[PDB]
């Protein structure tokens, strides 16, 4: 139990006090696997772990043979011993081995081949990985010996994870002998898999569909074993991933999941219901028509008692008007350029809408009534009487901006309260429906389902871009539950975002340091629905901190705050127009001189951002009823804010404005809501050249007051990194599948755009046929995950487009600005553990990289 301690020297004296004591022979065995699980802990070193292995390997076979002939435990113990052979095989990247006479040859080849130059320099990887290949197969007898469950899983997994890193390492080179050994592993992926899983490590199933297309899939391994899956539950979390793939993905291989979906349709019918609708896609050709017709009957297997969905959809449509217009003027115009598509695709985009406008007095919408459209669709029955009856002309693409604008001046008058005349509110339950939300955890768990107990007629509009509309679901289990409305949003990437996010805080559990001081990161449950719509969960008493800044001005310092924003785009926009002629781009490539920039931000960010350093902590005295809980919630304020800069950086930014992650009034805590841009796009993309990793506003550290030394405390970011590196597979294997997979995520992010506006969306797809990375994201992404510092070297390397002016500034700012200020020159582009963070916080408040920036992005 001493080994629990995450410190090191302690387990050294204590091995000695159990190593001496001899009276039992089996005591000394546990002392071995103790000393070697100890060996495993120090293996988090760089060369130290290897050294420990070198020392333990000399004494691992030293007394192991002597102590006992065999044990169920000895065998498992043998498996553990084999485990350290992995610490041997790894690490040497063709480097110069330090001066180790006598010791190296003696154990490099002789201790590696059994159990010179012909086998090492080019082949030591094969010598060592075969000594452990033959050692791991000697962890197969736990499959034949019955026992108490626990030990088999520990090796089952670690067996497999040798082969994932085997296969992706194999995704770099190809030969004939590697392929014969590569034909010995991939059918061994399913065996370590399953084996009556009792503790879910779900990442493995997900990598596997990729394994069925990269080679000729294995029907039998997938047919036999996968029906014996429970040998409860587990049918869930893997929810959406399969249905997409089975219908069209993987051809015939994809079908093996139709025995999956129907070995999982019966139990928990409730969940895929909401998605499988969205997962229609399409079906093609001949041998799949036999199967397309099959799951089309699986569709007939779920429309029963599922006759309630159309009504729900009608209600959402009745609910919004502006979202439809913007999902209309952009989809209509310009997409009729190129080669004209008058096929079935462009005619249905009508039926989604132009049929939702020719039927408000017709049976299409006689079953799903609206009231705003009742007048509007009637005001729209007339204009569509002339605009719709078709056309098929291309010069009128530009003329549709006249009509849209006219109806925009007719769509802003309405949008009023109540809105219980659109019916959907007065939907109720008859004969017990002869409910929203779902549970996706592991384990059986029945009675979990909430039941909808009608709505409340009252509603709330909350103005923000798309103008969403808050909702309180009134519910069965004697409680309520509020929701929000985003019917234009493709809630799918943010879906996996939170999945990857409790992958995150699902690793913050297990580290002694992280757990010690209790440091988790709150997130919620988006619920996507049928691609064209979706809703979102809504906590209480949280708000945008921007309002904690407005109401703290008081009409006094608000007459001094009315113009406070005004101090940027008056005094800062003027300083643009002197840099170059006024416009939208900012002519930021012309923005030159590196000290002039530092002048206007050391001068104007001081004079301005000293007004809200007071105002901030002054919004922090109101929060405080008494002077003792103040040092708890300003405290938890950082407790949260540090877990996000570090976190979002790994994710690919948070890009969240002062209204895009919200603070909670009651207990601080900064759950972040914005998830539009991801990875490098927010800076890699040309339409908006914006660069900064996290956000650290000059008047933020100001809040902490005399927190100038370091920041976030050197505590936050070091517990942070440390938890991120210690287990690779998870965070790693999660993003790697998240990409390359969904068609929306890539090349269709050009389509995810036109969000703010549309002037950005053009000239992207034509200039971005070089945005097909997959292999240059993830590799350079995992070196990010903690394996590399660089930080600066990362961004320049990240952007492909020539940067005559922009690239120099980024390189100049990342290293040059701080390289005469040494925050960026001296940290190596090779490796450093926590150094990269010290500058990471640094390479943000540098007034040089704060100067040339975006307006409204709250850059202070």
């Amino acid at each position: 139990s001493a080994r629990k301690q995450n410190n090191f020297s302690l387990a050294m004296k204590l091995l000695k006090e159990l190593h001496k004591e001899s009276k039992t022979r089996d005591d000394w065995l546990v002392s071995w696997v103790q000393s070697y699980c100890r060996l495993s802990h120090c293996r988090s070193r760089s060369q130290g772990c290897s050294e420990q292995v070198l020392t333990v390997l000399k004494t691992v076979s030293l007394l192991d043979e002597n102590n006992v002939s065999s044990y169920l435990s000895k065998n498992i113990l043998a498996f553990r011993d084999q485990n350290i052979l992995l610490g041997t095989t790894y690490r040497i990247i063709a480097n110069a081995l330090s001066s180790e006479p006598a010791c190296l040859a003696e154990i490099e080849e002789d201790k590696a081949r059994r159990i010179v130059i012909a086998g090492l320099y080019q082949r030591a990887f094969q010598h060592l990985s075969e000594a452990v290949q033959a050692a791991e197969e000697e962890a197969q007898p736990p499959s034949w010996s019955c026992g108490p469950a626990a030990g088999v899983i520990d090796a089952y997994m670690t067996l497999a994870d040798f082969c994932d890193q085997q296969l992706r390492k194999e995704e770099e080179n190809a030969s004939v002998i590697d392929s014969a050994e590569l034909q010995a592993y991939p059918a061994l992926v399913v065996e370590k898999m399953l084996k009556a899983l009792k503790l879910n490590s779900n990442e493995a199933r997900l990598k596997f569909p990729r394994l069925l297309q990269i080679i000729e899939r294995y029907p039998e391994e997938t047919l036999s074993l996968m029906t014996k899956e429970i040998s409860c539950w587990q049918f869930i979390s893997w929810i959406s991933h399969m249905v997409a793939l089975l219908d069209k993905d993987q051809a015939v291989a994809v079908q093996h999941s139709v025995e999956e979906i129907t070995d999982n349709y019966p139990q928990a019918i409730v969940y895929p219901f909401i998605i499988s609708s969205e997962s229609y896609s399409f079906k093609d050709t001949s041998t799949g028509h036999k199967n397309k017709e099959f799951v089309a009957r699986i569709k007939s297997k779920l429309d029963q008692g599922g006759v309630i969905q159309d009504f729900i959809n009608a209600l959402d449509q009745l609910s919004n008007p502006e979202l439809l217009f913007k999902d209309w003027s952009n989809d209509v115009r310009a997409e009729l350029a190129k080669t004209p598509v008058n096929k079935k695709n462009i005619e249905k985009m009508y039926e989604r809408m132009y049929a939702a406008l020719g039927d408000p007095k017709a049976p299409g919408l006689g079953a799903f009534r609206r009231k705003f459209i009742q007048t509007f669709g009637k005001e729209f029955d007339k204009h569509f009487g002339k605009g719709g009856s078709r056309m098929k002309l291309s010069d009128f693409n530009d003329i549709t901006n006249m009509l849209l604008l006219k109806m925009n001046k007719d769509s802003k008058p309405p949008g009023n309260l109540k809105e219980c005349s659109p019916w959907m509110s007065d939907f109720k339950v008859e004969f017990l429906r002869n409910p929203g939300q779902y549970d996706g955890r592991g384990k059986p768990l029945p009675e979990y389902h909430v039941r909808i107990a009608g709505f409340d007629e009252r509603v709330t509009v909350m103005a923000s871009l798309r103008r969403p509309k808050r909702i309180i679901i009134r519910g069965h289990d004697e409680r309520e539950h509020p929701f929000l409305v985003k019917g234009g949003e493709d809630l799918r990437q943010d879906q996996r975002v939170e999945q990857l996010f409790q992958v995150m805080n699902g690793i913050l559990a297990q580290d002694s340091a992280c757990s010690q001081r209790a440091l988790q990161l709150r997130t919620y449950s988006v619920v996507p629905m049928t691609s064209r719509l979706g809703l979102i969960e809504w906590l209480e008493n949280t708000v945008t901190l921007k309002d904690l800044l407005l109401n703290t001005m008081s009409q006094e310092e608000k007459a001094a705050y009315l113009s406070d924003p005004r101090a940027p785009p008056c005094e800062y926009k003027d300083w643009l127009t002197k840099m170059s002629g006024k416009h939208d781009v900012g002519a930021y490539m012309l923005m030159y001189k590196g000290a002039n920039r530092t002048e206007t931000v050391t001068s104007f960010r001081k004079r301005e951002s000293k007004v809200p350093a007071d105002l901030l902590k002054r919004a922090f005295v109101r929060m405080s009823t008494s002077p003792e809980a103040f040092l708890a919630l300003r405290s938890h304020f950082a407790s949260s804010h540090a877990l996000i800069c570090i976190s979002h950086w790994i994710l690919g930014i948070g890009d969240r404005h002062l209204n895009n992650f919200m603070v909670a009034m009651e207990t601080g805590g900064v759950i972040g809501i914005d998830f539009g841009h991801a990875f490098g796009s927010a800076t890699q993309f040309l339409p908006v050249p914006e660069l900064m990793p996290f956000r650290l506003t000059r008047q933020f550290i100001n809040l902490m007051l005399p927190m100038k030394e370091t920041g976030l405390m050197y505590s936050i970011m070091v517990h942070a990194l440390r938890a991120f590196r210690s287990d690779p597979g998870l965070l790693t294997n999660t993003m790697d599948v998240f990409v390359k997979e969904p068609s929306f995520d890539w090349k269709n992010f050009e389509q995810k755009m036109l969000k703010k506006g549309g002037s950005w969306i053009q000239e992207i797809n034509v200039a971005e046929k070089n945005w097909y990375p997959r292999q240059k994201i993830c590799y350079a992404k995992r070196k990010l995950a903690g394996a590399n510092p660089a930080v600066i070297t990362c961004d320049e390397l990240l952007l492909g487009h020539e940067k005559a002016p922009a690239f120099r500034d980024y390189v100049a700012v990342a290293r040059g600005s701080k390289d005469h200020n040494i925050r960026a020159q001296e940290p190596e582009s090779g490796l450093s553990e926590e150094t990269q963070v010290k500058c990471l916080m640094d390479q943000a408040t540098d007034p040089n990289i704060l100067g040339r920036t975006w307006e409204g992005w709250e850059p202070w």
